């Protein structure tokens, strides 16, 4: 059964919430004892979003190795991702330490620093070339080299320098800037064009460490990115769009980080993204359309 026919049935029955709640009941639960240590309270944005001990990323420092970040290892798809919360004002150094140590080439950001009048993450990268950031706690310097601001996303080139060695590396920052404040995008076209730009950059290739993906909590919008990417990889590897079950893939990813996909709307969106991405790859350009009637509803 094509995913598209499954989607039509779920939409007809209105059963997105039911299917989502079934995934939540079936999801793994593993300990997160390190995350819950008192000394780590100020390293977590939310008390109920924690990395599992088995898959947490460890910082390579002796002081405190903890960061709210998880390694998602998709063995059949042969890709890995690090899912993390948006950095806090006191964890921006830790975030770039992670990027350095894990050898990541790309960072993928799916939120705005400010949304609905609230701080969703710290301003952890420089906005101006001439005003570089120094993270004194982890001995890193970060400079903005260039940016390309497009309608639905921005791509930045950053230089990250290890001040202990003076080694430098180029990091690509892929920033999806147009996720709505409420709900999900009506069409996945722009999010798929984003995804494909990330892939085109080389950042997801096996010569690099895992891409770092975040939103505010690092489970909801972040989960949609990783889920859509891996489902598309599996469709290509099995040479059968129809053998991939997105609910099974999501449950597999939830072995590595709790909570991935946080609403029924996000689950529907991830399905739409994978369907429309597969259709685009197979020759359908119309799924990039977002033609709308003339309206002035605002
Ligand atoms: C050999 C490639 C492989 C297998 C698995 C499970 N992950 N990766 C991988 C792929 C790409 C990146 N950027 C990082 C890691």
């Amino acid at each position: 059964m094509e995913m598209e026919k499954e989607f039509e049935q779920i939409d007809k029955s209105g059963s997105w919430a039911a299917i989502y709640q079934d995934i939540r009941h079936e999801a793994s639960d593993f300990p997160c004892r390190v995350a819950k240590l008192p000394k780590n309270k100020n390293r977590n944005r939310y008390r109920d979003v924690s990395p599992f001990d088995h898959s947490r990323i460890k910082l390579h420092q002796e002081d405190n190795d903890y960061i709210n970040a998880s390694l998602i290892k998709m063995e059949e798809a042969q890709r890995s991702y690090i899912l993390t919360q948006g950095p806090l004002p006191n964890t921006c150094g830790h975030f770039w330490e992670m990027v350095w140590e894990q050898k990541s080439r790309g960072v993928v950001m799916l939120n705005r620093v400010m949304e609905k009048g609230s701080l969703k993450c710290a301003q952890y990268w420089p906005q101006k070339e001439e005003k570089e950031m120094i993270f004194e706690d982890t001995n890193l310097k970060l400079t903005l080299i260039s940016e390309d601001i497009k309608s639905y996303y921005t791509v930045r080139q950053l230089e990250l320098e290890n001040l202990t060695t003076q080694e430098t590396r180029e990091i690509l920052h892929f920033h999806y800037t147009t996720w709505p404040d409420f709900g999900v995008p009506e069409s996945p076209a722009s999010f798929l064009n984003f995804l494909f730009k990330v892939r085109e950059s080389g950042s997801l290739s096996p010569e690099h460490g895992p891409v770092v993906v975040h939103c505010s909590a690092g489970i909801g919008r972040s989960g949609t990115f990783c889920l859509a990417d891996t489902c598309l990889l599996l469709m290509d590897k099995r040479k059968d769009p129809s053998s991939v079950d997105i609910k099974k893939v999501l449950l597999e990813m939830r072995k590595f980080r709790m909570g991935l996909i946080q609403t029924a709307d996000q689950l529907r969106f991830s399905y739409l993204a994978v369907i429309e991405g597969a259709k685009f790859i197979m020759g359908d350009s119309s799924v990039q359309d977002q033609w709308k009637e003339l309206s002035h509803e605002d």
